[PDB]
C-alpha cells in the first residue's frame, strides 16, 4: 500500500496490467437502424531485435487489418452476423494497448491510423512518427488512441470491389524499431460500436482466389489470404496464412506431374486425413486444418510439382468436428 | 492570406554514455544545429518540406515532449532547455544547465515536457546567406544526457507546433550538393540533412554516414585513381532498391535509395574505398519508399 | 486540424497549329492527363509538394486564366473547358467543344478566364493510385486550338486556387522512377513529371524529353552493349553542372542538374547513341538552381 | 494504479523517480537588499565498490564544496551575478537528493552539512554517521536535507582571504561507503533563497595560482583550481581539474629544457590549436578546452620537462567560440 | 442551374414459366442488368435520351409499379424487390426473397407498387469506365416470378421518377457498337440496348434479337464467304421500311427500320444464314417512324 521512501515521487514497478472481463455484446434498434457494441482482442505484438518490422512481418502485406466489418482478420465476431447488412457507420471505436511484459522489458512500440487504405506501410523510423494519430509508447504501459468517425455510410464488402479504398474507413497498424527479445509484449483490444441499415439474404463466407504466371489476384470473397503464394515453374506452390482460425480448403492445379503436398514441417496443423490424388496433368488435394499466426520460413503447404500452369483455392473458416474420416 | 498548419513530428533520438555530459548526441556541441526555424531541416522532419514553398513565419504555440523507450531500470537524466539566441555558445558541464530559465529535466523512463514562449512578430526562413543567424530565429533547443549506464538510444523528442506561413516563394526543391576536397570543408548548399563530416582522404577512406532519419535518394560522383565498389552493409541504413554503379579508372558514379534509422554506430554507412581520391559530391534528397531502382 | 493555401500558379504552355484540331498540345491527347488533384504533378507545379504531406483534400474555389505570350497579328481560337468526371474522351469536332457546362472560347490575343465549381466534399489525394480515379478528383481540365495560325507559342494557363488538407501522412517523396525495356508499356510511381514518350530500341535510340518547366536533377542508367556520351545541346533545355558520365562497356550511369522549358523542338533533349541496349531507368526530381555540380 | 495483494502492505518498486522543471530565476527588493531564489544541479555521484569514498575521489581535497555564492563549483549560475555585491545571507537553503538507479543498485550513500570549513573530511565509516544534519539513505530513494541558517551577513571572496572560514555558511559534502557497480546513482538538487547588499563594480573571475617546490599556495581569485598539482624536479608538471566546464588558460614554466604539453590520454579534450613556444629556459603554452569531472589517473596535461623550478596559470571561464585559429 | 424532370415511362414486360423461379426474365440472371442509373438503357426508355446530354443526377423519388395484362384466372406470383449496391448476386430460389427489406409481392391480376428510398448525394452516369460500378448507382432493381402455370406475357412495369441533373456535357449520341467474332465476347461500346447473346458461328448462324421495346434503325456489315439475305420474318419485330442489302461474296452491309415489341419468343428476330463467318458489327440507334427508307 505504500511505497518505501521518498516520497511524492515517480516509482517504477515491476509490471502493470488491466484485468478484463468478456462483456457480451449488446444491441440496440433505432428508426431501423441496428446499434451494436462489443469488445475483442486482434492479436498480439510480437517484436524483434534490432530490426524495424511493421504488424508481426516484414513483408507487412498492406491492408491486413483494413477497418471494415467484413475482415475477419481484425473483427473475429462482428462479420459473421455483419453479412446479413449491406451498410454500416461506426459511432465510436478507440484501440486499447495493454502490456503483459516485465518493466526489463525493452523496444519502444508504437501503433497508428491512416484514412486510406493503400498506403505502402512505412520502413523508415521516422515516417512512422508522423501520422496524425498515433500513441509513441514504451512495451511495459497501456496506450489507447481514438480513431476519427464520420457520418458518412459506407458498404460492408460483399464483391470484389478492387478499388477497395472508398468503403473502408481507414487502416490501422502497429509496429516495433528497438528491443529487446523475441517474445510477445502486449496484446490490442478494440472497443467498438457500429450501426447496420438495409438488411439483406446472407452473403457468401468463402473466398476463391486464382493465381498463375501473371494477374495475380483474380480473386472473390473475404480475404482470408491475400496475394502471398509463390508459383512460378518449379517445385512451387507455397501458400501461408496469417489470420488465425480453422479453415476448410479444396485446391485444383494444372500441368506437368506433381507430388503430395508436404505439410509438415511449419505453420498450421493437420486435424483430419487430406485425401489426395492425381500426379498426371492435374491433382485435386482437399484438408482442414488450424492455424496460429505466424511468420516464419519454410510456408505451410509447399506443394511442389514439376511445371505448373494454373492454382486456384478455395478457403472457408469452419470449426473442429468437420474433418474427414475420423 | 496567412495558412496556419498545426501538427506533432519527430526530431531526433536520445543516446546516452557511461557517465559525461553530452549535448545533442556528440562531443564540442557543433554550435547553432537545432536552431528553431522552419527551414532547419536537421530538427524538423516533415516542417520543412512545405516551409521551402514559403518565405515568412510565425510559431504562434509550440512545445517539445520527450516519451521514453528504454526500460525502467536505466539510470540517467536527460533535459531540455531553450536559449532565445542562436548563437550563444552551449554549456560544457552539467552544473551550467541549472541556470537557464526554461527547463525541464526526469529520468530517461518518464515523459517531460517544456513549452517555449512565443512572440508575436514575423521572421525569415532562409539561413544561407544571413551572417549572423540571429534575428531570423526564434531560438535554440538543446538536450544533454548526464549519468551512466550504457550506449543505448534510450529516447527520442518530439515537437508539437503551430506556424503562420505568408507570402509564399516557389518551390526550389530540398537538394543537397555536398562538395569535398581533401582541404576546405565544406562548401554546402541546400537544407542540412548532412554534415560537415564525411571522412576521405586518398587511401581507402570515402566515408558517409547520416544522423537523421528517413528514407533518402543520394547521388554521387567521385575522382581520382582506381575506386572501388561501394559496399553498403554493415552499417546504419538497408538497401531497398538496386544500387546501379559503373566506373572505376577516373571517376565513379552511383545511385542509391535507402532508409536510415537517427541512430549510430561504428563502420558507418557507404564507405568507399579507392585507391587515390582528390574530390566527391552528394545530392541527398528526401523522397518515399515507391521510387526505388528495380531490379 | 485543416490547413487552408491560396496561391497562384503555372500549368503549361499553349501551341497551335496551321489548321488543324488539338487537344492538350498533342494529338495523341492520353486521357485524363490535366485531372485535377492536387497530387497531379503535370498539373500543379508547387502545390505537390506540399500536397504528399496529407490525405483528403478539399478546393474551396479554383479559377483558370489564360495570358497571351504572343503578338496581335495572329489568328487561331483557343479554348478552356471542365469536366467533372475524370475519363471522358477528349472531343474531336468544334461543335461538341465548346458546348460544355463550363467553357470560356476565345482569340489567341484576349485574356480569358474559366471558374470552375466546388464541392464541399472530402478527397482523397492519390496513394497507390486506383483503377477509376474518378471518385478521387474534383474535375479534369482541357484546353484545345483549332484554326491557326503558325507552329508557335501563343501564350500560357495559370491557376487561382484555394484548398483545405487533413489528416497528415508521413512525408512521402517528390520523386519518380521510369523503366523501359523494349516493347515495354512504362510501369512508374511517384509524380509524372515525364509520361511514356522517350523512345529506344537497339541503334542509335536512347531518348527522353520533357514538357513541365522548371529545373530538374536526373541520374540514369543503360545497360547493353557500348553506350555513348549523352549529347544534351541542340534541343531544349540548358546545362547548368558538370555532368559527369563513366562507362560505355555494359551499363553507363550520369547524372545531371539541367533546367527546361515549354515547347519541345523537333528534337529530344538527351538522345544517348549506344549500340545496342536492353533497358533504362530514370530517376527525376524537382531542385532548385545551387545543387549543381561545381565542377 | 492496483497492486496486487496483499493489501495494506510495503511494496518495493522497480524505480521511482521525480520529474523536475527548470524554473527561472526571480527577483525582489526590499530595503536596499536584492532577494533571488533558484534551483540548479550540483554534480551526479557515482560509487565504487567495496571502498568508502567521498565527493566522487580519494583525495578529496577539502573544501571544493564550501558553501559561498562565490564558489563555482557548487553554483553554477549564481556566481557570476554575485561578483556584483560584498556581502550575502542565506535565507532558506536545502539539498535535495533524487535517484536515477533502478533498486537493484545497492550501496548506502549519505550526505551532510559541516558548520566549518576546514574539517578534513572523515574517513571512518563511523565518523561520517555522527554529524549533526545529515541523512542515511539507501541509493534509490530520495532524501532531503535542510541546512540551518543565520541572520549574519558574510562576504563574498572577492580576494584570497587566507582564512576561508568566517566567510562562509559551512561546507556540503557526499559519499558512499557500500555497493554495488561503478555507475552514477543519482544526482543533488540545491534550490536556495540568498540576499545581496552594497553593489560593487564587478570583480574579475579568474584564477592566478602558483607553485615552486615549496609553498604552495601563493594563489588569488575564485578557486577553479587548488593545490593539486604535481611538480619536484622530474618529468612533473600535472594539471587535473574537478570543476565542470570549459576553461581558457595560459601557462608559463621556468628551469631546464622542457617538452610539449602531452594533453591527450585523458580526461579534458581539446577544443582549438593550443600554440607552444619554449625550450630552453622557459616556455609559455596557453590552450582552450572542456572537461567533465572526473577522477582517474594519467591527469589531464603531465608537461614533463626536465629540470623545472616554478609554475604558474591563469584560468578563467569562457564558451566554445573562443578558441584559436579555426 | 439543376434541371428538374418528372415522368412515368415502360421499364419491360414480364412472362412466368410453368412453376419455377426466374429473375429478370431469364436464366442464369445477368448480375447486373437493371442498376437503376439514368444512363441505363436496359430499364428506362424515355430517360437515357436526355442523360446523355448531362453527368450527375440524384434521383429525389422514386417508385415502381406493376400493372396487370392478363385474365384473372392465371395463377401467379410477382414480386418486386430492391438491393442497394449493384452488384450483390441475384437469389436463386424463392425461399430469399423474403429477406430483402425492400420488397412488395403480389398476385398477377392485380396492381402493386413499391416505394425505394432515396439520399442528398450525387453521383455519375456514365457506365463504361466504372470498375467498379457500385458507388455510381442508387442501387439495384430485379422482379421475380414463382408460379404456374403458361408462358405468357403476364404484365409489365412501370418507374415513376423525379430527377436533378447538373452541368452539361456534350451530346455525343445514342449509338451502340457491337462487334462479335468467334471467340471473345463482346466489347460493347455506348448504352445497352442490346446484349451479350447473339449467337453465330460459321454456318447458317448470324442471329440477332432484342430484348427492349421501342423502333431502331440498325446497320451490319459481316465478312466470310457467301452471305445469304436477311430474312427478317417469321420472329420478333416488323419491318416499317425497305429493307436494302447487297453484297454476298466477302461482306455484305444492309440497314433496317423496324419495330419490336420486349417479348420474346423461338426463331429470333433477323437469322442470315451465310457460309462461312469470321466477325459481324452492329450499330444500333434508336429513332421514330418516319425516319423510314422509303421504296
Ligand atoms: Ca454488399
Ligand atoms: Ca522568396
Ligand atoms: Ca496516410
Ligand atoms: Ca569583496
Ligand atoms: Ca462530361
Amino acid at each position: 500500500n505504500q511505497i518505501v521512501g521518498g516520497i511524492g515521487a515517480i516509482a517504477a514497478p515491476v509490471s502493470i496490467t488491466k484485468r478484463v472481463r468478456g462483456m457480451r455484446p449488446s444491441f440496440r434498434q433505432t428508426k431501423g437502424k441496428v446499434h451494436i457494441v462489443h469488445r475483442e482482442l486482434v492479436t498480439s505484438v510480437i517484436n524483434l531485435v534490432g530490426n524495424f518490422r511493421v504488424n508481426n512481418n516484414v513483408s507487412a502485406q498492406i491492408g491486413q487489418f483494413r477497418i471494415n466489418p467484413s475482415n475477419s482478420s481484425l473483427f473475429t465476431w462482428l462479420p459473421t452476423i455483419a453479412s446479413n447488412f449491406d451498410s454500416y457507420r461506426f459511432t465510436s471505436i478507440r484501440f486499447v494497448y495493454v502490456p503483459l511484459c516485465a518493466t526489463t522489458e525493452t523496444g519502444r512500440v508504437s501503433l497508428f491510423w491512416d484514412k486510406d487504405s493503400q498506403d505502402p506501410l512505412p520502413v523508415d523510423r521516422a515516417a512512422l512518427s508522423s501520422y496524425g494519430h498515433s500513441n509513441e509508447g514504451p512495451p511495459w504501459a497501456e496506450t489507447t488512441l481514438n480513431v476519427p468517425t464520420d457520418g458518412k455510410q459506407r458498404f460492408v464488402t460483399d464483391s470484389n470491389t478492387t478499388d477497395r479504398k472508398l468503403v473502408d474507413l481507414g487502416q490501422f497498424a502497429f509496429a516495433t524499431y528497438a528491443g529487446g527479445s523475441n517474445n510477445q509484449i502486449g496484446d490490442i483490444y478494440v472497443e467498438y460500436g457500429v450501426e447496420f441499415s438495409e438488411a439483406q439474404p446472407a452473403g457468401g463466407l468463402t473466398q476463391y482466389i486464382t493465381k498463375s504466371v501473371g494477374a495475380t489476384a483474380s480473386t472473390t470473397g473475404p480475404s482470408y489470404v491475400v496475394d502471398a503464394n509463390i508459383n512460378v515453374n518449379a517445385t512451387t506452390a507455397n501458400v501461408e496464412f496469417f489470420s488465425p482460425g480453422t479453415f476448410l480448403i479444396t485446391a485444383v492445379v494444372y500441368g506437368s506431374t506433381i507430388a503430395s503436398p508436404s505439410m509438415a514441417g511449419g505453420n498450421g496443423t493437420l486435424i483430419g486425413d487430406l485425401p489426395v490424388v492425381g500426379g498426371s496433368n492435374a491433382s485435386i488435394w482437399t484438408c482442414v486444418f488450424s492455424t496460429t499466426g505466424v511468420s516464419t520460413s519454410v510456408p505451410t503447404f509447399t506443394q511442389a510439382g514439376t511445371g505448373l500452369t494454373r492454382v486456384q483455392y478455395t478457403i472457408t473458416r469452419v470449426n473442429s468436428q468437420t474433418a474427414y474420416q475420423v
